[PDB]
């Protein structure tokens, strides 16, 4: 009934692990692409099946390294993930959006045959972690077609989005470095009121949490993906009604729930 529809009926404790497709990786070396870095594809393997793809980008700083466990556990639930590395270690927030939209255009058109096989290139995400949570957002604006958007502890001097790409922000309580009062918050805020939005803040987290194993992260994130991407409605259960300890904060306009 739904071509794009992959693996078990989810359970919470499933989303807080690597799912039920093997990984490959594959290095993109930064000679080999203009617009960005290179990065790290995860993408599945021991299937003949397609899956939608994530284009992710690591903050200030940082590199592709530091949301390795989340391309390999978004791809070992069904995607084809690249996480970039940037030109620099210093480009900012609308430096990331341009080089996820060459990681984007790269997925499609130029990656390997191996990855390509695994790829519906009709079905492309954004996500990022700070600097690059605030790419996701501007790129989001810029590219109507895609199905989602997930910016983690996100930062941007830019507080004013419009699009009608579908976002899922993470703030973390703690976070000293893009504080959820002046990034995440107003993010979430100023989005358009009919763009499916949601807002989630982790109790006592901090700016660094998600560059490692996160079960919170783990599950907004593939939920929001596999929603939106595969148009996976058995999702729904982990973003709607939603009483999750873990969280100290929760605003949505509730579009996504039906
Ligand atoms: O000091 C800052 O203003 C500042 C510092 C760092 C970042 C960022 O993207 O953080 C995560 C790096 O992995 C953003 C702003
Ligand atoms: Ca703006």
């Amino acid at each position: 009934s739904n071509p794009y529809q992959r693996g078990p009926n989810p359970t919470r404790s499933a989303l807080t692990a690597d799912g039920p497709f093997s990984v490959a990786t594959y290095t993109v070396s930064r000679l080999s692409v203009s617009g960005f870095g290179g990065g790290v594809i995860y993408y599945p393997t021991g299937t003949s099946l397609t899956f939608g793809g994530i284009a992710m980008s690591p903050g200030y700083t940082a590199d592709a390294s530091s949301l390795a466990w989340l391309g390999r556990r978004l791809a070992s639930h069904g995607f084809v993930v690249l996480v970039i590395n940037t030109n620099s270690r210093f480009d900012g927030p609308d430096s990331r959006a341009s080089q996820l939209s060459a990681a984007l255009n790269y997925l499609r058109t130029s990656s390997p045959s191996a990855v390509r096989a695994r790829l519906d290139a009709n079905r492309l995400a954004v996500a990022g972690h700070a600097m690059g949570g605030g790419g996701t957002l501007r790129i989001a604006e810029q590219n109507p077609s895609l199905k989602a958007a997930v910016p983690l502890t996100p930062w941007h001097t830019d507080k004013t989005f419009n699009t009608s790409v579908p976002v899922l922000i993470v703030g973390a309580e703690a976070d000293t470095v893009a504080p959820v009062s002046q990034h995440a918050i107003p993010f979430y805020q100023n989005l358009p009121s009919t763009t499916p939005k949601v807002y989630v803040e982790l109790c006592n987290a901090s700016h660094i949490a998600p560059n490692s194993n996160n079960a919170a992260i783990s599950v907004y994130t593939i939920s929001w993906m596999k929603l939106w991407v595969d148009n996976d409605t058995r999702y729904r259960q982990f973003l709607c009604n939603v009483n999750d300890p873990a969280l100290c904060d929760f605003r949505t306009n509730n579009r996504h729930c039906q």
